[PDB]
């Protein structure tokens, strides 16, 4: 009875890892995650140039989840490349490197230089398709024209196996169209569903005030709020993308959340808000919790139930 | 002291009402809704001919909220118009009628026949733009030109003041676009935000099964899950539609959920999932709690804090 997986030519102790943005911005952060029991980690989404991000407060958490508008605070690509290149201990667990260029050309340059490190060290690319486009347009994943462009270009530039981090969709025609774009691109080996539920608004009853300063308090939702929307996207894309892996991200607080996520067809399972709240000790708990779910049900491996959610009649 | 207000040339005993779909399909239900302390009611969305809807189970509720895919079960527009014109007691509260016809022409035929009863009897139109779209395309409000035609045609057909039922958006650029479309139409004097969060998927860990029968388990999300989505949309549209009203809907279990909604610009507060679980008694509770929030804070009127959510600079 194990949590083990072999995927994308790499070996993982368990399906669990952090979500891009959580405990992965600094070298201190990255080493923590590497010292945890996570089967993997992913670096904070980066840009060419370092960024301080938006004014604080810019993340707030509650019993039922999190709201954020961080604004891509990151140490910039050169650090994140150097860490993959010379600092990270691959003998511990695989590394994923997230990128979120503010245009097709910024992302292209980054993958070009990332190519030879991926090849020689095994660092894996998660292209974050919630990267901004021209302001006054939806983020790149809600604009299927620009999304096509970005992947045409990154494929040519990178010419290695990579992955995409997607927002949630809420209409069947959107699942249909987005999977169709993805399926044009054989090098997209995995798909991560979902990013934060876009532009929610949390209001404090006593103060009669939004809780985060940027964007008049509007921001991305994570946590218990988004788990059903997260399972839908996982399973939609699991259904419509049979040559590609899906990684689940969305309100995982427990082995059960993880278990459901896997049932929908998740391969790896990322923890965002909960990891931020609870800390890296969360991964031992999750591992134990899922294993006690599989023991009771008779499951020895993940592939025995991955994608095997039942429907009625 | 008391929450009574005036919108659209009507008197209301308080800002509370059911949400289209909940406790409003049968004559029985609408008599029940009428007999309750709600300030108003609205009838199940309807089509020209009656519909049976999709296979049960097609609604389920859990602690954080609900999932459904009813398939627009309804007694049919002839019944609801009869209720509006020969059966509703207008001295008790105002009545709102919801239409969700399967085409612009289905909708046109209904409003032409509704407009005379609106003139004389004062029923109020709430048009459901989560209604179906042409082949390969997402629901109408998620296809803005299609949305413009529906409003162009209904406005021409109806030619009295009316309102619209919106699904949530998740992008600023969509707020921007969607609001603009709505501002093209002066007869749209109120906007109801938001409809259920499209295409979530609840999975049961013990059965390893989805919980509702249609759409392989996928349906709309209501309840605690969507409150931070319903407030952003309430506020997004309140700010972008100064000459209109906004009706809030989504995640009201308490006076506090209500208070925030109002703070976010909301004139009427709709109740759906919580109404469906607790029953119409909820309306006496929701009054009391809101009144109690107002007292502690020293508010005498809804007008005093409506739309007054404080931003951090
Ligand atoms: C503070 C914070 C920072 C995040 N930063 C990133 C990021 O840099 N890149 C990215 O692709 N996703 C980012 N996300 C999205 C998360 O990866 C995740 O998809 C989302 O929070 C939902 O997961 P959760 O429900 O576990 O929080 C961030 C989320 C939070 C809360
Ligand atoms: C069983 C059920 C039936 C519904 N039927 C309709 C409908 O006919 N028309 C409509 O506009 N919305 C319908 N809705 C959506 C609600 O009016 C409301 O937008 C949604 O429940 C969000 O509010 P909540 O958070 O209180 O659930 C329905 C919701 C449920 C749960
Ligand atoms: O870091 C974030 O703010 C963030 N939060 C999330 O929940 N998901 C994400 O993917 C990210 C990073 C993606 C993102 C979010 C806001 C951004 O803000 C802009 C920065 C520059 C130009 C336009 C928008 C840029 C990237
Ligand atoms: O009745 C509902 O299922 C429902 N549930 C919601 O949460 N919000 C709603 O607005 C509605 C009614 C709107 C609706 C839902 C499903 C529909 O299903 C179709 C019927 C025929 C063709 C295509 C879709 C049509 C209208």
């Amino acid at each position: 009875m194990c949590l083990k997986l072999n995927l994308l030519d790499h070996v993982f102790a368990n399906p669990f890892m952090n979500a891009a943005g959580v405990l992965c911005s600094t070298e201190e952060d990255l080493r923590c995650m590497t010292a945890s029991s996570s089967g993997a980690l992913v670096s904070k989404s980066c840009t060419s140039a370092p960024r301080d991000g938006n004014p604080e407060p810019r993340y707030m958490a509650f019993p039922l989840g999190s709201i954020n508008s961080m604004g891509l605070p990151n140490l910039g690509f050169d650090f994140y490349l150097k860490y993959a290149s010379d600092l990270h201990d691959y003998s511990k667990k695989p590394l994923f490197l997230s990128i979120s260029g503010l245009s097709v050309e910024e992302n292209v340059a980054m993958v070009r230089r990332l190519a030879p490190v991926a090849q020689e060290k095994g660092v894996l690319l998660e292209l974050n398709l919630s990267c901004p486009n021209v302001p006054g347009k939806p983020q790149v994943a809600y604009d299927f024209e620009a999304m096509r462009t970005y992947l045409q270009q990154v494929s040519l530039a990178y010419g290695l196996p990579f992955g995409v981090k997607m927002p949630p969709y809420f209409d069947i025609a959107h699942f249909d169209t987005a999977a169709a774009v993805l399926n044009e691109f054989p090098l997209v080996k995995f798909v991560t569903c979902v990013n934060s539920v876009g532009n929610g608004l949390v209001i404090d009853a006593e103060s009669e005030s939004v809780v985060i300063k940027p964007k008049q308090g509007f921001g991305g939702l994570g946590g218990k709020y988004i788990l059903p929307t997260a399972l839908a996207n996982v399973n939609a894309f699991y259904r419509r993308c049979p040559d590609k892996l899906v990684f689940g991200c969305g309100g995982v607080y427990s082995g059960e959340d993880a278990f459901l996520h896997i049932l929908a067809g998740a391969s790896m399972v990322q923890v965002g808000t909960a990891l931020q709240e609870e800390g890296p000790g969360i991964f031992t708990r999750l591992e134990d919790e899922l294993l006690e779910i599989m023991a009771r049900k008779g499951y020895r491996t993940l592939e025995e139930f991955r994608g095997r959610v039942k429907t009625i009649e």
